[PDB]
């Protein structure tokens, strides 16, 4: 119970936690049934509005008023935020021109640079473009200070997963909110946008910028809002706040706008009615940055404006119904819009058919826009799979289109969609002292961020899933400096130690300067316990395992001028044993003869060898890897046409591919134990991806062996099935669909190093936060 009977007076969003049985003053209370019974009354004043009249300047001070011009208010810290404009002729902010903030010019008691971020809800990457015409204070912020042409969201790209991703640093399947409405089954219980449920702290993972702030003793000021109070009262709260003693004062702020999401959805991306809310947006930067100014902060601050997602146009008319896929609609319950998640109506159904329900959703019309997966299929780049509260069944939306259960407008826009999609990516600007001045920096991934506000406050994060380093070129100081992580496994480097005759395999074959010219950024360290042998070939160098009974990494250059030759009919079934290897550490080809679903395959393909003398090398025992026939049309693709294709593309090609184990899908390396297949009657295990690294010079007149200068990557990680029914035109040749799916598949270095325990570019002549940076790098094909 909470005494309402109490009074706000002179508490007025206090920062002070109260709790019951004395009524509160803050944020939460509107939104907890707590406030104090004059609350409304003493904390959320209107009268005369948010600005200073010229007839107001010099006022005797009436404490009706929203904000105030009287003598006192500066240091009162309650002026209306053009006050000085008004009625001491200063500039607004916006008017002045830009200047470098070399080191913070902070008042007297300022210890840091305090940080505010400015949070925007549907801002659109490319509402920037709209420029100083209809947003001129945010287009300074943008000029002057550091910004990203855009800043990936995760998935799904809606407001709750991306907001708590960005107050984190965690993919969304790992601090849990993982939608916007989700079901958790072991509380049996449901999280929705409107509701109490959400306010309660289960649901809630990870450790978000404010507790991370509060425990290493830095104050903050409340990073949530209720919706009944005006914007205006939201950036005169924190003015006030600024103004506090010393002892009171925080260093980091949040403010939050429901705009210009709220719009985009009525009106659509590009509808002419998203320009007043643009400048209503515009004029509350201007507030805050008018406060600061008068405040004497607008030198010392650090300001983020930044996203949680974009917008697209959808319409009414563009909406797929999963009744005309399946009988029984009204016994599923869809989470639906821009994705879709399925679970039975009742939970725990016995009669619910998911294998049933998929096989009616495959490729059953030819313009189909959702793609059924299970959740252990989707992209590994999604991130989406390692939490109860995901179904395992998933429909991913094409862009611009719904999915509903049933038909059973006065929207045009909606967002949702895989986050790689153009029209998903937001914001990113930071300004102020520690900021760089005047630059641009590349797109960089949300989960990123929490990493950098730590360092932006002198705080150590908490675990997450950022890349710290990887963004240290956004700033002037406070970077952080990585350290590199230490090997674990040295590798063997066995010579010859058996002859053929050692050697009962079932296998037939009917007839330096390696590591210069092959591992051009250093061998990968093992960043586990394992045993492994690094093995030279004149094409190629691999670090095979002798546990996993295949390399680990296969690493190998194709020049620009490579030639691509057939294999011989000959060596078709050509299997060789590996003099180098023990036999008790080889696969055998017999099992592969007896396994009625399972074929095999090679890393290096003998379809780039250098000579056919070399060619023999591909046909190694340790080169050879188990491949269904489905993955083996795309990896045969991929190795006779594509590789080749991007060396001549790239100017050569330098590419370490491998295998990926991770049946509990969770992002990270499988140990012994989670492996759960093999191939049959045999202990080898089999992948359930394939990766592929493919670097080359970022100046594609260097060739990839020769490059002096940065790097340029994109990499994959393909999902080893026994079908293609992923891709719905693979009943085509290769050319019609196989680089499709590697699109969809594309991937982070770093993702294959989670889920690889491998760390790559350990030997370059560039600086470690660069190939950090590098190694954060998407390749989206947009
Ligand atoms: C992205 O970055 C994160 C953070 O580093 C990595 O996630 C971590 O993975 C490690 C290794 O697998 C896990 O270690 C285990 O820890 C558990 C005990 O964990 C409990 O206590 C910790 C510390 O207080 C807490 O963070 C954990 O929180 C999980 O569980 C909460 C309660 O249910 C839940 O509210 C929260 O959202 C989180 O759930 C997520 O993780 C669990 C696995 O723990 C998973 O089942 C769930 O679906 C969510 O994904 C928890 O209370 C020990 O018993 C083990 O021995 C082991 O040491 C970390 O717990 C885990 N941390 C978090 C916060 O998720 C990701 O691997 C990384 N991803 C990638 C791809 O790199
Ligand atoms: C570093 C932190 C980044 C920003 C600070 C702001 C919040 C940090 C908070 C994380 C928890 C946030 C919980 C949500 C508060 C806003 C809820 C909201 O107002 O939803 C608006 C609604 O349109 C979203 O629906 P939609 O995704 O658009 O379909
Ligand atoms: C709820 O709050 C009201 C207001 O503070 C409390 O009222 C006071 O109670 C004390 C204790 O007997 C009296 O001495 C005061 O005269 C009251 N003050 C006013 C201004 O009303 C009330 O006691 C609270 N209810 C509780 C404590 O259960
Ligand atoms: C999958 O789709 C088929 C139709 O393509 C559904 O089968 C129909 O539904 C009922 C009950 O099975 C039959 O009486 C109809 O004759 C079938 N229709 C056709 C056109 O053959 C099947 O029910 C669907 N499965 C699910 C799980 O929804
Ligand atoms: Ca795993
Ligand atoms: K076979
Ligand atoms: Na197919
Ligand atoms: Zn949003
Ligand atoms: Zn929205």
């Amino acid at each position: 119970w909470t005494n309402t009977s109490g009074s706000c007076k002179g508490r007025c969003f206090e920062l002070q936690e109260v709790g019951p049985p004395d009524c509160r003053c803050d944020n939460l209370c509107k939104s907890y049934s707590s406030c104090c019974h004059d609350f409304d009354e003493l904390c959320l004043k209107t009268a005369r509005g948010w600005e200073c009249t010229k007839d107001r300047c010099g006022e005797v001070r009436n404490e009706e008023n929203a904000c105030h011009c009287s003598e006192d208010c500066l240091s009162r810290g309650d002026c209306c935020t053009n006050y000085q404009v008004v009625c001491k002729g200063e500039s607004h902010w916006v008017d002045d021109d830009c200047e470098e903030i070399r080191v913070p010019e902070c008042p007297a008691g300022f210890v840091r640079p305090p940080l505010i971020i400015f949070s925007v809800d549907g801002f659109r990457a490319s509402y920037m473009k709209k420029g100083s015409k209809v947003m001129p204070n945010i287009e300074k912020l943008r000029s002057c200070g550091t910004h990203a042409p855009y800043m990936r969201p995760v998935y799904p790209t809606k407001t709750f997963p991306n907001l708590y991703t960005l107050a984190t640093g965690l993919y969304p399947e790992s601090h849990g909110i993982v939608g916007n409405s989700m079901y958790d089954p072991v509380f049996d219980a449901t999280f929705h946008l409107r509701g109490r449920e959400k306010f309660n702290h289960r649901w809630w993972g990870g450790q978000p910028l404010w507790i991370t702030a509060t425990k290493q003793g830095v104050r903050a000021g409340t990073f949530f809002w209720s919706v009944s109070i005006p914007h205006e009262r939201r950036i005169l709260t924190i003015l006030q706040w600024l103004s506090l003693p010393d002892n009171e004062r925080p260093s980091v702020y949040a403010f939050y706008s429901e705009q210009p999401d709220f719009s985009g959805h009525k009106y659509g991306p590009f509808g002419p009615e998203m320009t007043n809310p643009l400048r209503e947006i515009d004029k509350t930067v201007g507030q805050l940055m008018d406060g600061l100014k008068q405040l004497k902060l607008h030198r010392c601050v650090n300001v983020i404006f930044v996203g949680d997602h974009g917008m697209e146009d959808v319409t009414c008319d563009r909406t797929e119904f999963l009744s005309n896929y399946l009988t029984n609609v009204d016994d599923i319950t869809l989470v639906p819009g821009t994705l879709g998640r399925i679970r039975p109506k009742i939970p725990n159904n016995l009669k619910y058919d998911p294998k049933a329900i998929i096989a009616n959703l495959t490729c059953k019309k030819p313009d189909q826009h959702f793609k059924p997966y299970m959740k252990q299929h989707l992209p590994k780049r999604l991130h989406y799979a390692n939490n109860r509260r995901i179904e395992d069944l998933h429909l991913l939306v094409e862009r611009r289109w719904h999915v509903a259960r049933k038909p059973l407008c006065f929207f045009q826009g909606d967002h949702g969609f895989d986050n790689k999609v153009n029209s998903m990516q937001t914001v990113f600007v930071g300004y102020g002292p520690t900021f760089k001045y005047r630059t641009k920096v590349p797109p960089f991934e949300n989960i990123e961020l929490y990493n950098v506000m730590c360092d932006l406050l002198g705080l150590k994060p908490a675990p997450n899933n950022g890349t710290h380093g990887s963004l240290n070129h956004l700033l002037r100081t406070n970077t952080f400096r990585p350290t590199l992580p230490e090997e674990v496994s040295r590798p063997n480097y066995p010579g010859i130690m058996y002859l053929q005759s050692d050697f009962d395999l079932g296998c037939t074959c009917d007839d330096g300067s390696t590591e210069e010219r092959h591992l051009l950024y250093g061998r990968p360290a093992v960043l586990y316990r394992t045993s492994y042998d690094i093995l030279y070939h004149t094409d190629f160098e691999s670090g095979y395992s002798e546990i996993f009974l295949m390399p680990l990494w296969t690493s190998y250059t194709i020049s620009k001028q490579a030639e691509v030759s057939s294999i011989p009919e000959h060596l078709t079934n050509c299997v060789r044993p590996d003099v180098r290897v023990s036999p008790g550490f080889s696969q055998n080809c017999l099992a592969y003869k007896n396994d009625k679903q399972m074929s095999y395959g090679f890393l290096f393909p003998p379809y780039l060898s250098s000579s056919p003398e070399a060619k023999y090398d591909a046909f190694l025992v340790t080169n050879m890897v188990p491949m269904y026939p489905a993955f083996k049309r795309v990896w045969t693709y991929f190795q006779r046409v594509l590789v080749k294709k991007y060396a001549s593309e790239r100017n050569g090609v330098n590419v370490i591919s491998g295998p990926i184990f991770d049946y509990n899908y969770n992002g990270l390396r499988d140990i012994e134990d989670e492996i759960k297949q093999y191939v049959e009657g045999s202990s080898i295990p089999v992948p359930t991806h394939y990766y592929s690294i493919i670097t080359s010079c970022l100046d594609f007149t260097q060739p990839a062996d020769k490059c002096d200068g940065p790097l340029s990557v994109s990499s994959f990680i393909l999902p080893h099935r026994p079908d293609n029914d992923e891709s719905c035109n693979s009943s085509e040749d290769e050319s019609k669909w196989v680089e499709e799916l590697m699109k969809m598949h594309t991937a982070r270095v770093r993702d294959i190093e989670h889920l690889t325990g491998l760390d790559f570019y350990r030997k370059t002549s560039r600086s470690y936060s660069e190939i950090l940076t590098l190694k954060t790098y998407l390749h989206t094909y947009e």
